[PDB]
């Protein structure tokens, strides 16, 4: 393990980091003031895994803007809805939860049952894709429910994005005008409160950044993290998306790769 870990630590650019883990790494670092992007494989497709949940939540928030009280609607959590990864919803089997609380749960813990219940509320993967298209993202696409959506095959575009498409979408939705201000602020706060990314991009980013993020993974080789970086001292935010497939290293080493993306990105911002 030591040589691979040492090579990951020594990598000072994204191409070298990809080589150090024998993986396929897609990164976009986006300066929201200028639109300038730096990265690696920015326009190749990668499986979203749970990174899509940011946009499922955005779809809910967008629908709530035209459906008064949607966020307060209560949705039953049934035994049949529960999946292996349901850390919040498991305590509510046999009762219900608000749509708003399901959104928070799916963002900050990646709760899979919460996501499937929200898919039922909004009209499924087609409604999330339609939201993405209407927002100006012609690339990202939601196709399946949990847990099937986490599969990937080259040439199979289901449930995929590109680093650059997702970065632009985070800008438009989390920072821009796709949602009303109170909706976008609620979504930003959920991302800021994420609990699953402590070993990923956040571990490589310094204290000058307030970070919101959403992670994803599968059991084969995928580990992802997408983030918005607000400068605590003020100024324009940055967006950092990172998609990795690296089957030759461990799950924990995949986090180390994402942390190194953060370290490289922080130095590139300056
Ligand atoms: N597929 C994982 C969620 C399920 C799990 O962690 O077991 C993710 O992308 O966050």
């Amino acid at each position: 393990n030591a040589p691979t870990d040492a090579a990951i630590t020594a990598a000072s650019d994204f191409a070298a980091l990809e080589k150090a883990c024998a993986g396929r790494l897609g990164v976009t670092l986006l300066d929201t003031a200028s639109g300038r992007r730096i990265g690696h494989r920015q326009d190749e497709r990668f499986p979203m895994c749970s990174t899509f949940k940011s946009m499922l939540a955005a779809t809910v928030l967008s629908q709530a803007e035209r459906m008064p009280a949607l966020l307060d609607r209560r949705v039953p959590v049934g035994e049949a809805d529960l999946l292996s990864h349901a850390p919040v919803t498991r305590r509510h089997a046999g009762k219900d939860m608000t749509v708003r609380d399901l959104c928070r749960a799916t963002i900050i813990t990646s709760d899979n049952t919460a996501a499937n219940l929200l898919f039922g509320v909004v009209g499924g993967p087609p409604a999330v894709t339609a939201f993405l298209r209407a927002s100006g993202d012609t690339v990202s696409r939601s196709d399946r429910l949990e847990p099937e959506l986490n599969s990937f095959a080259k040439g199979d575009p289901r449930d995929t994005t590109t680093p650059a498409a997702m970065a632009a979408t985070l800008q438009r939705v989390v920072l821009g005008e796709v949602l009303q201000p109170a909706s976008r602020q609620q979504l930003a706060d959920w991302l800021i409160d994420n609990e699953t990314g402590d070993a990923c991009l956040r571990a490589g980013l310094g204290k000058r950044w307030r970070v919101g993020d959403k992670t994803g993974s599968n059991g084969e080789d995928a580990r992802n993290d997408i983030a918005v970086l607000w400068p605590v001292a003020g100024g324009a935010p940055w967006v950092l998306t990172a998609y990795l497939q690296a089957g030759a290293i461990s799950y924990e080493q995949r986090a180390s790769v994402l942390a190194q993306v953060g370290r490289i990105a922080d130095r590139l911002i300056g």
